[PDB]
DNA sequence: CTGCAGGGTTTTTGTACAGCCAGACAGTGGAGTACTACCACTGTGTAAGACAGGCCAGATC
């Protein structure tokens, strides 16, 4: 456990609260630029290199098959893992664009060609969805699990803009809790089924979702109705068996209170949670361990790296993982005259 | 019940005697009155982003 701070070097002004790390094949890629993607980068998606504190952020570029992307703010990212057919892919869907209307369209990404001197190329294949879509939402958590051995996603959680009934000029920035109903996608074709539970009483937000052997674990989210964040950890077992996805889900005892967490692996299976916060005021910090197996969750708190006054006084504090004990988190600064430099930068080290 | 029509009711609308004050009219000689034009000149316009060229640094045979 250690932290080191990083200077922002320039272009650090397409970094927003809400945002993305999607890692794959080595570097990882910034997701979800502040603003519509300027021309300095018509794409909207960058790499990112720390090497000896400077964090760089290099602009990569589509391939020619690719449907472009809109910088999403708070989607929800789905790691389809390296097996057949094209490896390996990442889920986007569906988050917000930057004008504040929800997508709601499922995208596709992966890696196409390389190098020659240093260079990765893209590619996002857009994917329609026939249903019994799901209604649009920001904040939810997709999944994937294979079952024998169909690889399916499971989709829960999220808020969403009020019907279009009770939508009021007055009320329009409201947002409320989407219904609980888990959606099971198939990667191919398109086609979502719906279904309903009763132990599952209101959806939630913000849930870190972890999935293994065809078995989800929710971790406690943020419930805007009841404004509680519940301590129940949550478990679902689905199996895919023709012609029905059958889904059946149960409670557990203890399930950590943190909303909005940074889960990085380390190991095979075993994860370090950061977390986002324990209550709407008072951040966490404290730092836990989650390793999960056949058996279930098993818990453990380790110590957290010594945090810097700044970090520890900080209101709100964001972030993603970079990947292999290593993630990356950023603190709003104040000062005047304005640094511009908005988001001081940290990273953060297991073992 | 409706409609209109002589007259009633009380109330208005005005003209009628008849005496009498308050302000406008004329004016003036000019004053100071009061209201207009003329004169240059002001403020609210206020930051990043696109593109072309040169070059260097790291990866490859």
């Amino acid at each position: 456990m250690s932290l080191q701070p990083l200077t922002a070097v320039n272009c650090g002004s397409l970094v927003q609260p809400g945002f993305s790390l999607l890692d794959l094949e080595g570097d990882v890629y910034l997701f979800g630029q502040k603003g519509w993607p300027k021309r300095s980068c018509p794409t909207g998606i960058f790499g990112v290199r720390i090497k000896k504190g400077e964090l760089k952020l290099r602009a990569i570029s589509f391939s020619n098959n690719s449907s472009y992307l809109p910088p999403l703010r708070c989607p929800a990212i789905a790691h389809f893992e390296a097996q057949d057919g094209k490896p390996e892919c990442y889920l986007i869907h569906g988050g917000r664009t930057p004008n504040n209307e929800l997508s709601s369209s499922l995208y596709m990404l992966s890696v196409d060609s390389r190098g020659c001197n240093r260079k990765v190329t893209l590619r996002c294949e857009e994917k329609e969805l026939v249903g019994d879509v799901p209604s649009a939402r920001y904040g939810h958590t997709l999944s994937v699990i294979n079952s024998r051995g169909k690889t399916a996603c499971v989709l829960f959680g999220g808020r969403s803009y009020m019907p279009p009934t009770e939508r009021t000029t007055q009320n329009w920035n409201s947002v409320v809790d989407c219904p609980p109903q888990v959606y099971l996608i198939d990667l191919e074709f398109g086609c979502c089924t719906a279904h309903t539970l009763p132990e599952l009483t209101d959806g939630q937000s913000f849930h870190v979702a972890l999935a293994r052997q065809d078995c989800v674990y929710f971790l406690g989210g943020h419930i805007l109705s009841s404004d509680c964040r519940p301590s129940r950890l949550i478990r679902l077992h689905v199996e895919l068996l023709l012609g029905s996805p059958v889904l059946t889900c149960t409670i557990l005892h203890e399930g950590l209170t943190i909303t909005s967490a940074i889960a990085s692996p380390i190991g095979y299976h075993e994860y370090i949670i950061f977390g986002g916060y324990q209550s709407e005021t008072q951040k966490r910090m404290e730092c836990t361990y989650v390793g999960l197996d056949d058996v279930g969750v098993h818990m453990e708190s380790r110590e957290p790296p010594q945090w810097t006054s700044e970090i520890s006084h900080s209101r709100t504090w964001f972030g993603g993982s970079l990947g292999k004990g290593t993630a990356l988190v950023a603190i709003p600064s104040e000062g005047n005259p304005t640094p511009p430099e908005a988001y001081h930068f940290y990273q953060v080290s297991f073992q």
